């Protein structure tokens, strides 16, 4: 006869998404253990009670025989509470029931990288469920009980100390923007063939992110067969080259200069450019000269590289650092890279028109989103945030207001203008951006790989006061072509649509407008 201790489980507290909708909730379960010393005196009972489990009447039997000297062990784990009250009710000899708790992930695969997961013993391992472990978990309790001889229970004694819950948690994210986003994407990388990709949307005037999805993906609720790559946070925790995405960048850095004005034009025929040992390349080469915005709409390495020559790699360098590529976010994900701005004493001419180009320099989708954000919003870049904002942060001006306000219209053109990337129109609205598409880095060795590509699209919408941005980045697409105005911004159409109908932002390009909203 003696005073056993008996743990209380908490609740773990409850992650949902800017409004409320639960991501992670501690759901009540049922566990299900017996006294192998009280069965033994009730055999009669056993194939009745292994029929309300399931199991093997001799398999059962097996496994309380074995344990026959024990005064503890489990039957089932996480029965819903009303079929444990179900077995009790059998009222067989020995077999007791403790409430407990299952985490349940109710949307599942759609916000798994955002949110992450426990393990088995109640601990954050992946994402969200890691990073606020402390502020999340609760603490579980104790009470004694009082055991006879044979380990049968006849008494509850007294709570020794109580549960306490942990708290609950608003993410930045929108469900609603984030069941879209991780259905569009996935629609693009099955349409497109391709191994991976992400999808950034941010609100351009809080820093919040409104969603945040990959593929590959995985089910938090049932990782049985699931493999490593599938739990990646890619938008956080992989780094790429930007190419032509950070070009932008690069003319905010001439514009800010004093030496350069949007009608000046630059000779880029014959669409190449010989510097030393190295050969700058134009895709597109139907120009042999081009305004400012010629540059952005058609492309031009070429261009770029000589304005880039002209201000120095000093002042685009600085541009990047400001709107915060290869910069802390400072969010503390797990795993999240900072990416890397190179930094030469001296800046070879090779190095500097690479860099105006977006090669030589490592970011990832949240950075790259993060600095459209602070172009969209009239070139002032406010602080990351993956939790709910209530009041509008400051913010820090990195881009001059007229600055912003004419490469935003430079952006506008690249989509809307004739020989532009008429894909990432948004019906409705008038948007703003820039496609890309990389060469990925050889395996290997070093160089470019040559029939292998990164797609890429960001922007912001809508035009005439930007509300959210996006970026969208595709790996290896193999079906339908590989260049991000063809890849990556249908994408960024369709789901910049979505977004901006679901946060009920009127239309501001009526001409174009869908028959549903010609009426609102
Ligand atoms: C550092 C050396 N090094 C590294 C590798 N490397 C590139 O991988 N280059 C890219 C490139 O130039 N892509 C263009 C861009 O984004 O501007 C295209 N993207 C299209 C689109 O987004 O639809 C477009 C607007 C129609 S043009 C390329 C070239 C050829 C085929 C695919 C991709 C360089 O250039 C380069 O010198
Ligand atoms: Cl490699
Ligand atoms: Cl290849």
């Amino acid at each position: 006869r003696s005073v056993r201790h008996i743990a209380i489980p908490a609740h773990r507290g409850l992650i949902t998404d800017r409004n409320g909708e639960p991501l992670a909730v501690s759901t009540p379960v049922t566990t299900l253990w017996a006294n192998p010393k009280e069965l033994m005196t009730a055999k009669e009972r056993w194939p009745q009670l292994a029929a309300a489990l399931g199991q093997d009447t001799k398999l059962f039997a097996d496994r309380i025989e074995q344990n026959a000297e024990r005064e503890f062990i489990y039957l089932v784990r996480g029965l819903t509470p009303e079929q444990g009250e179900g077995v009790i009710a059998l009222k067989v000899p020995g077999v007791y029931s403790i409430e407990e708790f299952r985490r349940f992930y109710p949307a599942g695969e759609v916000v798994a990288h955002a949110v992450g997961f426990t393990d088995v013993d109640d601990r954050g391992r992946e994402g969200i469920e890691l990073a606020f472990d402390e502020w999340l978990a609760g603490v579980p309790g104790k009470r004694q009980v009082l055991k006879d001889r044979r380990g049968r229970v006849i008494k509850d004694v007294q709570v020794t100390k109580n549960a306490k819950p942990g708290k609950t948690l608003a993410l930045s994210i929108d469900l609603r923007l984030q069941y879209l986003a991780h259905r569009e994407l996935r629609n693009a990388l099955l349409e497109n063939g391709a191994k991976a990709g992400s999808l950034v949307i941010m609100d351009v005037k809080t820093g919040e992110i409104l969603a945040m999805t990959n593929q590959p993906t995985y089910n938090p609720n049932n990782r049985r067969n699931l493999q490593p790559a599938a739990m990646r946070n890619r938008a956080m925790i992989d780094v790429f080259e930007p190419g032509s995405t950070v070009k932008p960048f690069s003319m905010s850095a001439a514009l800010a200069s004093g030496r350069w004005k949007p009608s000046d034009i630059v000779d880029v025929y014959p669409g190449t450019l010989q510097i030393g040992r190295y050969t700058i390349r134009d895709v597109s080469r139907n120009s042999r000269q081009l305004d400012l915005t010629g540059i952005l709409i058609k492309s031009s390495n070429v261009g770029i590289s000589k304005i880039a020559f002209d201000i120095g790699a000093e002042s685009i360098y600085s541009v990047m650092q400001q709107v915060g590529l290869g910069q802390d976010t400072g969010l503390g994900f797990p795993g999240e890279r900072v990416g890397n701005l190179p930094n030469h004493r001296k800046w070879p001419k090779a190095e500097t028109a690479t860099l105006a180009y977006g090669y030589g320099l490592s970011v990832t989708a949240i950075q790259l989103a993060h600095a459209y954000a602070a172009l969209a919003n009239d070139g002032k870049s406010v602080p990351l945030s993956m939790t709910r904002v209530d009041r509008v942060p400051d913010g820090v001006q990195v881009i001059s207001p007229e600055v912003a306000s004419t490469v935003q219209g430079m952006l506008q053109q690249v989509v809307e203008a004739q020989g532009g990337v008429f894909r990432a129109q948004v019906p409705g609205y008038h948007a703003a951006g820039k496609s890309g598409t990389a060469r990925k880095v050889s395996v290997g060795t070093k160089g470019y790989r040559e029939n292998a590509y990164r797609s890429l699209f960001a922007g912001f919408a809508p035009a005439t006061d930007p509300r959210i941005a996006m970026v969208v980045v595709i790996d290896e697409p193999s079906k339908a072509g590989y260049f991000g105005g063809l890849v990556s911004a249908p994408v960024f159409s369709k789901v910049m649509a979505g977004a901006l109908r679901l946060m009920n932002v009127p239309p501001d390009n009526l001409p174009t407008a869908t028959e549903q909203q010609q009426v609102n």
